[PDB]
């Protein structure tokens, strides 16, 4: 069966509300201890949390027990669950990454726990597939159909989340001008696209441009990632969070806690503690088009 699906260009419930991504990602791979993290989003207003997993071709694989618990505490904690493959990073630049069929072999591997699950997950075949490698970026649209087209092969219904290439930010707008191909190759319509804004967009007009050109073509978009002003790049964080609201487009902070040394100040929480927020912690949780006040709870909940 169907649950979460696309309908002109927009995210849908099954019983036909429009759902609007509002959350964050959690690295649970890399901090399978920090369990806690799941109700402690929710407390802060978020819909959904993006769930940092492994295939085990970079990272320790997240075996099906494992992410049967996930799954069980989105629901619980009443969150929209968007599982994501994290080896796929850079490949073609990244040394071993995973391919997307390799991300597709595991979501095959991970079946018998995800199928039934449609109304509350979300599959993010694999994180910023690509990196800046010119003759594999060549290579996203016809892998990401091909990816898709063996998920729903394999029986998979679930609507399924795309990312670009260009490490997540396709500063090359090849899923910008290729996006059509590829939502074509899904038949059943379930794939929105998902981009990463960091660095190459610190400018308005650039983050404009590319919400609108989604909006107005009806490709479903979410930014899956972005970072803030006082990072790496300096991506604008206020234009980010304001065209999302304006264009009703789902956004997905990175990260709730634990960055690795080059960035920490994408910490929203400190050391994995939900009552001690940072200045992004607060700044994406409680200003200006933040989450706490856009956000609105799955209704399959409920």
């Amino acid at each position: 069966a169907t649950g979460l699906h696309v309908k002109n260009g927009r995210l849908y419930e099954a019983n036909g509300q429009e759902f609007i991504i509002r959350g964050v990602s959690h690295p649970h791979n890399w901090y399978p201890q920090h369990t806690q993290a799941f109700a402690d989003i929710k407390s802060h207003g978020a819909n959904t949390v993006r769930v940092v997993l492994s295939n085990g071709v970079r990272w320790s694989k997240n075996g099906p027990s494992d992410v049967a618990n996930v799954i069980s505490l989105c629901k619980q904690n009443r969150l929209i669950c968007m599982l994501e493959v994290h080896d796929t990073t850079g490949y073609g630049e990244q040394s071993g990454a995973s391919t997307l069929d390799q991300a597709v072999d595991y979501w095959i591997e991970l079946k018998s726990v995800l199928q039934g699950e449609e109304d509350y997950v979300l599959i993010n075949i694999g994180n910023e597939p690509y990196g800046n490698d010119s003759a594999t970026v060549a290579a996203w649209a016809t892998d990401t159909s091909a990816a898709i087209q063996r998920l729903r092969a394999a029986g998979f219904e679930h609507t399924l989340v795309v990312d670009a290439p260009n490490w997540g930010q396709d500063w090359t707008n090849t899923m910008r001008n290729n996006a059509d191909q590829v939502y074509a190759s899904d038949p059943t319509g379930n794939t929105v696209f998902s981009i990463h804004m960091y660095g190459v967009y610190s400018q308005a007009s650039t983050i404009t441009s590319y919400l609108e050109h989604f909006v107005n073509a009806g490709l479903p978009l979410i930014i899956g990632e972005f970072g803030h002003d006082h990072s790496d790049g300096n991506p604008d964080e206020d234009t980010i969070m304001a065209e999302a609201e304006r264009l009703k487009l789902g956004y997905i902070g990175w990260s709730w806690s634990g960055n690795g040394g080059g960035v920490e100040y994408l910490d929203m929480v400190y050391n994995f503690d939900g009552d001690n927020l940072s200045p992004w912690g607060e700044r994406i949780f409680y200003g200006p088009n933040g989450i706490a006040s856009t956000a609105k709870e799955a209704v399959i909940f409920g």
